[PDB]
């Protein structure tokens, strides 16, 4: 930003466990999640700097968590809701996307969020 005032944009990226992992048929809504995560994060971080003004770095994942937590007992059960043994779920396209993108995440940030550790049944060269 040239005016170096307002307009922060933002966006996200991918994960590297998807190409020696052939098919997610949940994939959009890893993608959806990883893409919400981080906007609520951004609206919790400017209300964590609002209210200021270590201490805004764990005030951002507490309304991110909440936001978050209400998304992944829906996508839970809609994931519960469905099978893997049916022809049809199998011709149009799940458990992996859930605890690995998470296990890689909850040792990002030394601050501590709500459902942190709560996760375990709550449903290369160069």
């Amino acid at each position: 930003i040239e005016i170096e005032e307002k307009e922060n944009q933002d966006y996200t990226a991918v994960s590297q466990w998807q190409l020696k992992k052939f098919l997610s048929p949940i994939y959009q809504p890893e993608f959806e999640d990883w893409m919400m995560i981080i906007l609520d994060s951004m609206l919790k971080t400017k209300q964590s700097y609002l209210k200021l003004n270590e201490d805004s770095v764990e005030n951002s994942l507490n309304g991110f968590s909440h936001l978050f937590s209400k998304p992944l007992m829906k996508r839970v059960k809609k994931l519960f809701k469905n099978q893997q043994e049916f022809i049809l779920d199998p011709q149009y396209e799940s458990h992996l996307n859930v605890k690995n993108p998470l296990l890689e995440l909850v040792k990002s940030l030394c601050h501590v969020m709500l459902l942190s550790k709560s996760t375990i049944l709550e449903i290369s060269l160069v």
